[PDB]
RNA sequence: GCGCCGCUGGUGUAGUGGUAUCAUGCAAGAUUCCCAUUCUUGCGACCCGGGUUCGAUUCCCGGGCGGCGCACCA
RNA sequence: GCGCCGCUGGUGUAGUGGUAUCAUGCAAGAUUCCCAUUCUUGCGACCCGGGUUCGAUUCCCGGGCGGCGCACCA
């Protein structure tokens, strides 16, 4: 603070500097834009504990385990793709599928699935086009053809959100005419970078899920506000950066009250994807929401953004763009996409019945490859003795196994034990992974553990000694054991890897593991 | 056997699904999935999982569209769909060749045509990744090939032992010339693809006992030159009689009848074609076709491909894509040396599922209407697949149901149950028709007895019996979410619970 | 792609060189109280561009899309 | 994109104008019987194309990819 001090005061001068070139574009926010990367750089710098992940070591791990891989390695690859591997999709659809529970089936969402192939004159509307060709000229985007030759220029999309807005009306007729609706598409985006740097950070093709909220201008109150009104988390407004302040946590019903955050509907959004970026392994002291300045946005906008070794980077993007796409293709298609509400008392020789509504936007987008890649990093642990022995606590929700099934040894008494429980666990929709190499049980828990695996079964000799057949359930974090009998364990870690019970609950239901004697 | 017209405007007028960029005029081969029809394929693709990767224990990997040149050379893909065309310009780089034609001044080798400079001719959607355009490069044309490219870290991860299967779904892309048919032929579709690999040795499968018992319509090659049709068989004694070449073969057939059976296809409407010498290399293939107003189309093509993909990708990077396994003994010019393990080039066995066809043929496999009123259409979805479990319908507008209708609404969400509330305007029998055209699978009503009785319950409807039965509120999520989990059927609901036999207030 | 015929509210449908009929659907208010009830009101359309014309939804051309056929079908 | 430095079994790391070291990992056989145990054996690598050369993983041009810094960031 006695460093950063100064850095501050500095960024506050040339702050309201540029609110006075104002007061009465050659004006430099550029100068501006820089004072403040240096302030954050070097409060970045004097924050770690080393508080940070051996960025090194954790990418060994997913390169190993084949958690993500260079997509066409074998071909020599292509910058700025990548391929998720048996680990790391089963980790993304289990991210997608909270995702689903969290937002569409708990906001009744209307999910639909577009093409990636997107005519030019859609893209020439939004401005897509005119905005990202620059100097032989090459665009930020992949250009194609459809169909004969080159009768239809076309591109991939860049974003999904174009697919809702042009499927508007028939949206809106599914929804009965009635605001407000939302609707959302799970997808790829692609982007032509120049330069796709930092792994899964920036790619030339990543998954997205968007979300539109429609809203009428009239009725901008989010019934289910209170639900998130009393949860603190970080905020960074945009007033807080020109002054050179840091980052505060604040109460979010204080922060729409006081009009840091416009709406309670955009303020509903910021606080449920604070809930669902927590739910799936990101850390809410290491997660904050950033305010657009001016230079950079369209009533109100809020990005996710999470500390990384990369430093901060966003991870949603919250936009609040009222009328515009909506506004825009209309004009462009001459096809009105509208709303209307009957009016009470009708009405320039005209009688008036019904207004017709323009819908405001409220427009949450994810990018889930830098979501999971944030993940990784706030759920990367090496094990205190061993440091060959790493692991990943990824939350029992989104563990891509729940469970493993372990053999203490090649020892062949063990192996129908083993087939029952996988069998079993198959049958109880419980994601595993049976293990019965040549490996010791250590090696093999290290295994496990290397891949998130939240909890592990072994079969030991009291499973076939003792009259109650019992095996052991270990904890992946804290190796901590307990003891329970096979015929209920599916269950038991079904419940687990559902969150109907907690390892605490566990270790107190269920009799500790002093170790074995019957040998 | 259907009126694919009326049909197809339920699809059009409830937003199964739509042509895509409509408002700009169109695009032919390409259509947008509105709600219920996202929700459908949804359900399909989870049943897909939960019936192949899961029970299978198969890799699922997530692979890019985007693909470079020279991977889809050595395919074949590019030499074969991509490619400058007089019609066509091979037979004797880019308009290279137009000087090339005109300077050895090349007529039409029939008829002596003069003809035109070569045009491109791209089946494929090309393009070029990064700002030089040094890399040009296609939209994958299927989702095999990250599979293959992948297939030593997927080896890796079973620990190097074969076999092993692995699986991809995501989105693959053909420039048709003409795109037609709805669904059936698109420029994009969402595809479902598994490499089951396999020691030559070996080309086994254990769990074959599991479905040999079923009985399925087979359409074998050497019945095909013959003329006669098909013949329903035992899947067992298809592979004793060497009607399927093997096991594994047989193993995934039996497993893609009872998937697409469960998903809604009609049992009588689908058959098995084995792909004729004429039409192939590879060992062995078989279709699975279902009959539909279009005729008989290909959903699903299970092939077998011994080796080639993995060999071809590994000449071509001379990368060695191989599993080895030790020997009983180490064994040893040419030869002086030294063996402990032989080499392994995996045989591939592929199911390959095309969601939007197998989608499309539920549609019309399920289609049907009310006995009394042509207006009213429904499809009879399977309840583990129906895009919408359920339905809250207060039999009125009044306020005494609302709080009711509001209560059981968040009771199925918490339960997980994907369902829908229709409060709105129309009568009952218009929601009725609503819900069951969109093929909600239950409808829950909420009457006068609801309010007025002393526990408070509600009816249960079948939306293809339009039976129902009755039972209490707080009852209801559990019952409907085990009739969506397959626990139980309609004929559990009503040996459990009292028919209806009108209510008794109002 | 090549050939023919087509494109009118969300879905159908009538009509025409002077900007459009009527059903259905949805909305509102009544009615009704278990299977698109009935009444009244309201909302919503000539695929897009160009040509000819004082004026085009209508006539000519082109593009897009559609239906059928031939062609191709990783 | 520009700039600078890099690319050796799945991972990490020596080394060289005459095709390569040692660990680690996996496999097999023993050992051990609750936290990468131990011994033996086996498997696997010079990013790719062209050139120079009797011969290149090594030297030289080009390409791809990676790590950074600056840009840009739907
Ligand atoms: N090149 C890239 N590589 C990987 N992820 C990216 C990306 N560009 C954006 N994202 C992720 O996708 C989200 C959306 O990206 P964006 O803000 O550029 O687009 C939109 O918001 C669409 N209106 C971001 O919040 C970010 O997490
Ligand atoms: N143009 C198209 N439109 C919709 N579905 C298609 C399609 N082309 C192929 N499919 C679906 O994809 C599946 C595989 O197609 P294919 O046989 O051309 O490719 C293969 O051989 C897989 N390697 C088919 O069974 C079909 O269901
Ligand atoms: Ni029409
Ligand atoms: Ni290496």
């Amino acid at each position: 603070e006695e460093v950063l001090a100064p850095l501050r005061l500095a960024v506050r001068q040339q702050g309201d500097l540029v609110r006075k070139l104002k007061e009465d574009v050659d004006k430099a926010v550029a100068e501006l834009k820089a004072r403040k990367r240096v302030l954050e750089a070097k409060e970045l710098a004097l924050q770690p504990k080393d508080d940070i992940v051996d960025r090194a070591k954790m990418e060994d791990t997913l390169k190993r385990r084949f958690f993500y891989d260079q997509a066409f390695a074998i071909y020599g690859g292509v910058s700025g793709l990548y391929d998720f591997g048996p680990v790391g999709c089963a980790l993304k659809n289990n991210i997608i599928q909270t995702w689903r529970q969290h937002f569409i089936q708990e906001e009744q969402i209307l999910e639909i699935d577009c093409t990636m192939l997107t005519p030019e004159p859609v893209l020439k509307t939004s401005g897509h086009v005119d905005k990202f060709a620059d100097f032989v000229s090459f665009n930020l985007m992949f250009k194609t053809f459809i169909g004969p030759g080159g009768n239809m220029p076309g591109y991939l999309r860049p974003e999904t959100a174009q697919g809702i807005f042009l499927n508007f009306k028939r949206l809106l007729e599914f929804n009965q005419g009635k605001l407000p609706f939302a609707a959302a598409q799970i997808g790829n985006s692609f982007r032509n970078e120049i330069s796709p740097r930092s792994g899964l950070i920036r790619v030339r093709e990543f998954t997205m899920a968007e979300i539109e909220h429609f809203v009428d201008p009239s009725e901008k109150d989010h019934p289910k506000f209170q639900n998130v009104a009393d949860l603190h988390l970080y905020l960074y407004s945009a007033k807080a950066q020109v002054s050179g302040q840091s980052a505060r946590k604040m109460r979010l019903g204080d922060a729409v009250e006081q009009g840091v955050i416009n709406n309670t509907v955009l303020g509903y959004f910021i606080g449920r994807i604070y809930l669902y970026l927590t739910k799936v392994g990101i850390s809410p002291d290491k997660l904050r929401f950033r305010q657009h300045m001016e230079n950079e946005m369209a009533c109100d906008c809020w990005d996710a953004e999470s500390k990384t070794s990369y430093g901060w980077i966003e991870i949603v993007g919250c936009a609040d763009r009222s009328c515009y796409d909506l506004s825009c293709h209309a004009r462009a298609t001459k096809v009105p996409l509208v709303a209307e509400k009957p009016l009470k008392e009708p009405k320039f020789q005209k009688t008036l019945y019904v207004e017709e509504v323009v819908p405001n936007v409220i427009e949450p987008s994810f990018g889930l490859g830098r979501i999971m890649y944030t993940v990784f990093e706030h759920t990367f642990h090496v094990r205190e003795g061993d440091e060959q022995r790493t692991f990943f606590s990824f939350p029992a929700v989104v563990a891509p196994f729940k469970c493993s099934v372990l053999p203490l040894s090649q020892n062949q008494e063990f192996m129908p034990f083993v087939k029952e429980l996988s069998e079993a666990l198959t049958r109880h929709g419980v994601s595993h992974k049976v293990d019965d190499s040549s490996g010791s049980i250590g090696r093999r828990y290290a295994r496990t553990d290397e891949i998130g695996v939240a909890f592990g079964v072994t079969i030991d000799f009291d499973t076939v000694n003792k009259t109650p057949h019992t095996a052991t359930l270990r904890d992946r974090d804290s190796m901590r054991q307990i003891r329970a009998e096979i015929s209920e364990l599916p269950s038991i870690v079904q419940d687990l890897a559902n969150g109907n019970i907690t390892w605490a609950d566990v270790e107190a239901r269920y009799p500790l593991f002093e170790g074995q004697e019957t040998g």
